């Protein structure tokens, strides 16, 4: 879930 989020940065 974390890399699915993040990659907004
Ligand atoms: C949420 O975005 C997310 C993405 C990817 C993973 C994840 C966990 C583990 C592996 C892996 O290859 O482990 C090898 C032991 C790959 N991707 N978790 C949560
Ligand atoms: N929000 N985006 C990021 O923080 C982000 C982190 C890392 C990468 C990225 C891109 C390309 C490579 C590579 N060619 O190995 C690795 N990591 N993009 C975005
Ligand atoms: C620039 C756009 C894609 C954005 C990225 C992260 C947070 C807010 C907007
Ligand atoms: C450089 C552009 C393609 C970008 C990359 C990652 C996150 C937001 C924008």
């Amino acid at each position: 879930l974390a890399a699915a989020l993040a990659q907004a940065l």
